């Protein structure tokens, strides 16, 4: 089903992380790698030569073993595999493209954008620059039912194309953790500071677990109901860098195959939220993603001339850690009271709907 794409979409995870800590170190990370792989992919499908193998190449898609012909499918088969899944869980992902209103869109591009990503363009008024963040806002405001704050805030006139993506998630743990059993505790920032805050607990639990000796982390799995699975990976006490510095597609396939189930006498995990806005053209310029927002920019494909250059990529992702799982409720020892990692990938298609480090549950 999805060989090839997941393991390109692993690896453009990861160094899209690597980036966003580099900008943020001992800061928080969320952010969703499909939800900006599908975006990066759906801007690929107006761009031509330089500009499109630079996107391709960035969200690390080998092109002597695949083509933009090829990725274009196989993406829409991935996306419509996620559209098949019960409401055990949900997936609310949003992909848009706005356009300086001067230059036409050819119904060829906003159609296939339909039918390949679900997703579409619109024309804007730039120049009415308030209504323009106005109707900008709303967009992302509709992927929840929940009230959000604003993605777009300061727009220049003078703006071409701003493209927006964001990600909601709902889902039920195999195993919810009871409120009863949800109590305050201390959560170590380092080994000398320290924060109180709700730990879920649960007791007498056989899941997917691993003691990394090597990396000096421990993994443990935690499913949701959904085809979906939540990784959490606890390193030893001032050691995340070294785990960091080991992430890869190599080591979270190791990590995968390592997992094995073990009863665990209690495990604590903070319940907790985590959400972050990113405009992500600095990390895009370092993944080496240039000729898109330079004169150089060959869209083409979306004007039918090379009159067009991204001007701003935002991103937005928001996940819940709760005691059913995302929605909130009425001996071996794992505790997550340290800064941890956590990426949620969906066992379909092997893809990775959020990564995450949460070096503070509160912050």
């Amino acid at each position: 089903v999805d060989r090839g794409l997941a393991s390109a979409n692993v690896d453009f995870a990861f160094s899209l992380y690597k980036q966003l800590v580099l900008k943020a170190p001992d800061k928080n990370v969320i952010f969703s790698p499909l939800s900006i792989s599908t975006a990066l992919a759906f801007l690929s499908l107006g761009a031509h030569n330089t500009t499109l193998t630079e996107i391709l190449k960035g969200l690390k898609f080998n092109l002597t073993e695949t083509s933009e012909a090829e990725i274009h499918q196989s993406f829409q088969h991935l996306l419509r595999t996620l559209n098949q899944s019960s409401d055990e869980l949900q997936l609310s992902m949003g992909n848009a493209m706005f356009v300086k209103e001067q230059l036409s869109l050819l119904d060829r591009f906003t159609e296939d954008a339909k039918r390949l990503y679900g997703s579409e363009a619109f024309a804007t008024d730039f120049q009415d620059s308030a209504a323009a963040k106005k109707l900008i806002n709303d967009y992302v405001k509709n992927g929840t039912r929940g009230k959000i704050t604003d993605l777009i805030k300061d727009l220049d006139s003078q703006t071409m194309m701003v493209l927006v993506n964001y990600i909601f998630f709902k889902a039920k743990w195999e195993m919810p953790f009871d409120p009863q059993d949800t109590h305050q505790s201390r959560f170590y920032l380092s080994k000398k500071k320290w924060v109180m805050v709700p730990m879920m607990s649960l007791h007498h639990l056989t899941i997917p677990y691993f003691r990394d000796e090597e990396l000096s982390c421990t993994v443990v799995q935690l499913n949701y109901t959904g085809n979906a699975s939540a990784l959490f990976i606890l390193p030893d006490q001032d050691k995340m860098e070294e785990v960091e510095a080991m992430l890869s597609r190599e080591t979270l396939n190791r990590w995968g195959d390592s997992l094995e189930f073990r009863e665990i006498g209690e495990l604590y995990l903070p319940k907790f939220s985590i959400s972050r806005d990113y405009n992500l053209n600095d990390i895009l310029l370092q993944l080496g993603i240039e000729e898109a927002f330079t004169s150089k920019a060959d869209l083409s494909g979306i004007t039918g001339a090379r009159n067009l250059a991204v001007s701003q990529v935002v991103h937005k992702a928001v996940l819940d850690v709760f005691e059913e799982g995302t929605e909130a409720s009425a001996r071996t020892i794992v505790r997550f009271n340290r800064p941890f990692l956590m990426i949620i990938v969906d066992h379909f298609t092997w893809s990775i709907f959020f990564m995450s480090k949460v070096t503070n549950p509160k912050q």
